[PDB]
């Protein structure tokens, strides 16, 4: 980090966000879930995701 405070799942959230993640609140939990682990969160999310909501 270069000047500015320490988010918990920031950077993580940062390529989520890329991938179109616009959904912090459910990235954040799932994010807790796997533990910081993105990937993880990402194969969590998709499932999540239903067809079509949200």
């Amino acid at each position: 980090g270069s000047s500015g405070s320490s988010g918990h799942f920031q950077v993580q959230l940062e390529q989520l966000r890329s991938m179109g993640f616009l959904n912090r609140e459910a990235n954040l939990q799932a994010l807790i879930a796997t533990g910081g682990d993105v990937d993880a969160a990402v194969e969590k999310l998709r499932q999540s995701s239903g067809p079509s909501s949200g």
